């Protein structure tokens, strides 16, 4: 008995106040910062639900509720690796991840490497396992008018029983 | 021969008149509705077209034509377990499934037990194939602004030859 | 050793001046154009994007550069069959691929056809394994109100090893 899910995930934050971002892990400088209780580091929220959705777990809503203040400027990856803990306790093992960065700035293809350096980590695979990806709006929307960050990402788990 | 097949859905309804909204099967009480020739459900329309894309049998539009009045007011649910006998009869079971509500309000998380036994009855599977969850996009966009309401599925279908 | 393979893509351009536009490889009539370094072509890239996703490749800005002008007026078909010969370099070969075209017009319904002809073609795949849909979002967002087309586009790749 072996199985394979499937999983979809996808967050927004909007740009607030000002220091770098976070993305993917990735300390990236811009003109203003992400507002979140969080990292607001919509990378690896996208990428978390995505993971949890093919576990059928939930999402990070529902794991790491806004009302709890543990969660207060928490390192989105710290909730990454629990979330993948408990996916893992589950008996499930990573297939592949795939991220979709949707922002008119900054530019996200020099952090690339380095995020999927911090994603592969986090998810104790192989680089190959990890792929990130980002598309601009051409100025349309909330994201071409620079107001926020959008991010998508699927995920393939594999579970033997065997 | 096992052949696995992946599908992907999307869609918005705008909110409209007044009454609850019906989002995955269930009725949650809301200031607005949702206008749509149908149940505007946009959870299981999303669901629907993620299960016909990945059957390669298009998608409800081509299923379900706006100019039928027999589709006008129809139960979603009726929608769904059609496009899913369909899908069975060309041979295909249920792998897994993974929804992603965006809206800006109302609260899906309290909802999203009964979703889930609506679908998984719907399908005829167990619940632990079923995943929904809920995102936010912080006040941003026509979601942000509560002009409507989008949701995104993806959809993981089996076939066996053998 | 058999590997399965999830990708996700997802591209937009704006209307700007006019001629057909150019979705799935098929020309359709419409009162604008789409504004691109490119055919503009938003089906076939998000498509591209879910393929080099899946094999870990990144995507087509890294894959073409906006930046050089071998790509000015592009055939998005040409990007395609690159990108997928690369892929196929790596040993991988096509399960299916999904596709969800945003568009408020024009339509998108009789062009299906002709874009799953061509897709199916440039992948040298049977017509089964390729699915094209298409929904509108109401008259919301910048797709709502004509400003510009989306597209998203799952992918899922297979590579024995065996
Ligand atoms: N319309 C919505 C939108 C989001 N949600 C859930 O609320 C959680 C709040 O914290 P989170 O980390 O953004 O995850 C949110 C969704 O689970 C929800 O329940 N209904
Ligand atoms: N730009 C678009 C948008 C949507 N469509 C299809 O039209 C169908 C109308 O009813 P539906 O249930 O919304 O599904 C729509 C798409 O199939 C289309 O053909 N072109
Ligand atoms: N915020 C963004 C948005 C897009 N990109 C990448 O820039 C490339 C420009 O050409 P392309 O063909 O649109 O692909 C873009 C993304 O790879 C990026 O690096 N950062
Ligand atoms: C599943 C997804 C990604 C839904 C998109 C949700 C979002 C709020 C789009 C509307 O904003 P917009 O930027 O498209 O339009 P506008 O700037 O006019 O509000
Ligand atoms: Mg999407
Ligand atoms: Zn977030
Ligand atoms: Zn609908
Ligand atoms: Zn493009």
């Amino acid at each position: 008995m072996l199985e394979m899910r499937i999983g979809h995930g996808f967050d927004v934050h909007a740009f607030g106040g000002e220091g770098p971002i976070i993305i993917g892990g990735v300390r990236i400088p811009y003109e203003k910062g992400l507002l979140a209780h969080s990292d607001g580091d919509v990378a690896l929220h996208a990428l978390t639900d995505a993971l949890l959705g093919a576990a059928a777990l939930g999402d990070i809503g529902k794991l790491f509720p806004d009302t709890d203040p543990a969660f207060k400027g928490a390192d989105s990856r710290e909730l990454l690796r629990e979330a993948w803990r408990r996916i893992q306790a589950k008996g499930y093992t990573l297939g592949n991840v795939d991220v979709t960065i949707i922002a008119q700035a900054p530019k996200m293809l020099p952090h690339i490497p380095q995020m999927r350096v911090f994603i592969a980590e986090d998810l104790g695979c192989h680089m190959d396992d990890v792929n990130v990806k980002a598309t601009t709006t051409e100025k349309l929307g909330f994201t071409g008018r620079g107001e926020g960050i959008a991010c998508e990402a699927v995920a393939l788990l594999i579970k033997a029983t065997k």
